[PDB]
């Protein structure tokens, strides 16, 4: 798609079995999605961005079915306001700025 | 231009007489920039993102030459690490995200 920025560009994504919308976000560098339940081991992290910090629970090698691609790679899971998703991600989708 | 995401996607912007790097962002509404001396008159303003809030000044109807195109509209001037183009100018300069 062509997606238009006059709205947040919001797409349906699917990761560990659940549905949820997350933000397709070219200012985040990783993907940062709502405290969720997500198999397996993860990694303790801190992220930074515009008010301060968070910690997140950080997850490699993790499945998401993005508006109908798929893409794997690092999840970074915790208490970000809204579900992103990141360049390392937006790189496996073919994901390009144009203007 | 068509811009991949295998970097961040920053730009020279020129605001105020001076020359700043930017980044593209598709997950901001708003454009935040570092303090910079600014002329004109504003509104004190907070701004939410993933570590917690911060205290901005709001600038109306600023000229922005992003990339050597033009746009005029709102700024938000305070402590943010990165210099942020968000949807409000990102929409005045055409840019679209495709995949
Ligand atoms: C009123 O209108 C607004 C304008 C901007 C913001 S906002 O807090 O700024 N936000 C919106 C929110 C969905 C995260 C944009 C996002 O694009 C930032 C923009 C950014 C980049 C940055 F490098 C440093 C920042 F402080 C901020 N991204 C980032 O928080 O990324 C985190 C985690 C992912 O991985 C990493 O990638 C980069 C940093 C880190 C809010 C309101």
């Amino acid at each position: 798609p062509q997606i238009t920025l006059w709205q947040r560009p919001l797409v349906t994504i699917k990761i560990g079995g659940q549905l949820k919308e997350a933000l397709l976000d070219t200012g985040a560098d990783d993907t940062v999605l709502e405290e969720m339940s997500l198999p397996g081991r993860w990694k303790p992290k801190m992220i930074g961005g515009i008010g301060g910090f968070i910690k997140v629970r950080q997850y490699d090698q993790i499945l998401i079915e993005i508006c109908g691609h798929k893409a794997i790679g690092t999840v970074l899971v915790g208490p970000t306001p809204v579900n992103i998703i990141g360049r390392n991600l937006l790189t496996q989708i073919g994901c390009t700025l144009n203007f």
